[PDB]
């Protein structure tokens, strides 16, 4: 039944692993981060170790909240969760867990190389399948930006480092932390929903065509104008829907601007691409396209088949609103540990 662990120190951390997992090599270091080889699979891995997951009633919450994520997602175009484990016996010893995923090379940084325009379809095509199943789901990435899409020799992509609930200084200056998010939750604007990944989709998109950040705001404030400039101040209906009288006060004191030809803005793109830029970047977003509207938008033509763009088993977050205490949370994320079953 249970399988036998192995201990080894490394870089100042002690790592207890099934046999399974060999020649583990630290990656990176919220948790410190090894590769190793699967030789149950046959897959090269990663394997990361939380951290203090238990140590505040907002961090063994924050524990509960990745692992139920990582359980439920099982998309081509999204990152699965291959194990997940821990050495403790019993729930009174346990104080570690271990996640196990498959190992990622490149990330679009990393390609973002000579694009085509069919390359273009291909990466935006699988972000909007894998983005269909996750909001199908009622779940918000929140944190889509290019070092957060894996990618691989044959073109091949997967969404991964969901947003878990980024502090105020990561927020601050010119930083990649910003440049991809939506207008109203970088400002507090309203109570915010899926379409804030939208606007990312259409930041990322228009990056590919053009080698360059769209929105690459010095500050909060910077980046607001840069917005503008392209899309349009904002009318009264969409004044309406902003909740911060404040925010409010601000943008009136701004001067008035049209929407721009885009056409002029991204020179020589496809005109299908330039029109679904169009439906992406939309400053209200109520009227922002979805993403299963999207892939029905003929820019997709090549690659769309509505019987090969599944949706998600539904996914309880009820959790979200609970007030328990630290043990509490912790034996729920025990539960979930030892009730993991492996993919095929
Ligand atoms: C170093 C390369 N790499 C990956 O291959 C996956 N990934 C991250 C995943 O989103 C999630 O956080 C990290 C992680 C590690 C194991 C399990 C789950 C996770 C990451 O940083
Ligand atoms: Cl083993
Ligand atoms: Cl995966
Ligand atoms: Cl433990
Ligand atoms: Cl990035
Ligand atoms: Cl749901
Ligand atoms: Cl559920
Ligand atoms: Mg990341």
């Amino acid at each position: 039944e249970r399988p036998t662990f192995y201990r080894q120190e490394l870089n100042k951390t002690i790592w207890e692993v099934p046999e399974r997992y060999q020649n583990l090599s630290p990656v990176g270091s919220y948790g410190s981060v090894c590769a190793a080889f699967d030789t149950k699979t046959g897959h090269r891995v990663a394997v990361k170790k939380l951290s203090r997951p238990f140590q505040s009633i907002i961090h063994a919450k924050r524990t509960y909240r990745e692992l139920r994520l990582l359980k439920h997602m099982k998309h081509e175009n999204v990152i699965g969760l291959l194990d997940v484990f821990t050495p403790a016996r019993s729930l009174e010893e346990f104080n570690d867990v271990y996640l196990v995923t498959h190992l990622m090379g490149a990330d679009l940084n990393n390609i973002v190389q000579k694009l085509t325009d069919d390359h273009v379809q291909f990466l935006i095509y699988q972000i909007l399948r894998g983005l269909k199943y996750i909001h199908s789901a009622d779940i918000i990435h929140r944190d889509l930006k290019p070092s957060n899409l894996a990618v691989n020799e044959d073109c091949e992509l997967k969404i991964l480092d969901f947003g878990l609930a980024h502090t105020d200084d990561e927020m601050t200056g010119y930083v990649a932390t910003r440049w991809y998010r939506a207008p109203e939750i970088m400002l507090n604007w309203m109570h915010y929903n899926q379409t804030v990944d939208i606007w990312s989709v259409g930041c990322i998109m228009a990056e590919l065509l053009t080698g360059r950040t769209l929105f690459p705001g010095t500050d909060h404030i910077d980046q607001l104008k840069l917005i503008l400039r392209l899309v349009g101040t904002p009318g009264a209906e969409l004044l309406k829907k902003i909740s911060s009288e404040s925010a409010r006060n601000y943008i009136q004191s701004l001067a008035q601007m049209p929407k721009m030809n885009f056409a002029n803005v991204f020179i020589g793109a496809n005109p299908l691409a330039v029109d679904l830029l169009e439906k992406m970047l939309v400053l209200d977003s109520d009227k922002r396209i979805t993403a299963a509207q999207a892939l029905a938008h003929a820019y997709f033509a090549q690659y769309h088949d509505p019987d090969d763009e599944p949706v998600a088993d539904p996914y309880d977050q009820s959790f979200e609103s609970r007030d328990l205490l630290i043990d509490e949370w912790k034996s729920l994320t025990y539960d979930e540990v030892i009730s993991f079953v492996p993919p095929p």
